[PDB]
């Protein structure tokens, strides 16, 4: 049972499975996070005065 | 026709397509706010004082 992950870990369809669920999860983070760099620099950064 | 997208969708061929172009546009996306972390870093960090 341990190698038994040697064919669904580590194939070529299971290593391209878990990029695209890790992708599309992490674009979504980037958004996020790209939305709160462009939110801490209209707020913060023009009432820096 | 639901059963038709074990094809086209969840396919080597597709996920491979669709990490292409989340990958594509989301370096952009880090290029966007990598240079929005250097403008912030530039111009409020050193007006601080």
């Amino acid at each position: 049972f341990d190698e038994k992950d040697d064919k669904f870990n580590s194939g070529s369809e299971e290593r391209i499975r878990v990029t695209f669920e890790r992708v599309e999860q992490m674009s979504i983070q980037i958004k996020e996070v790209g939305d709160r760099v462009n939110y801490i620099k209209r707020s913060l950064q023009s009432l820096d005065s």
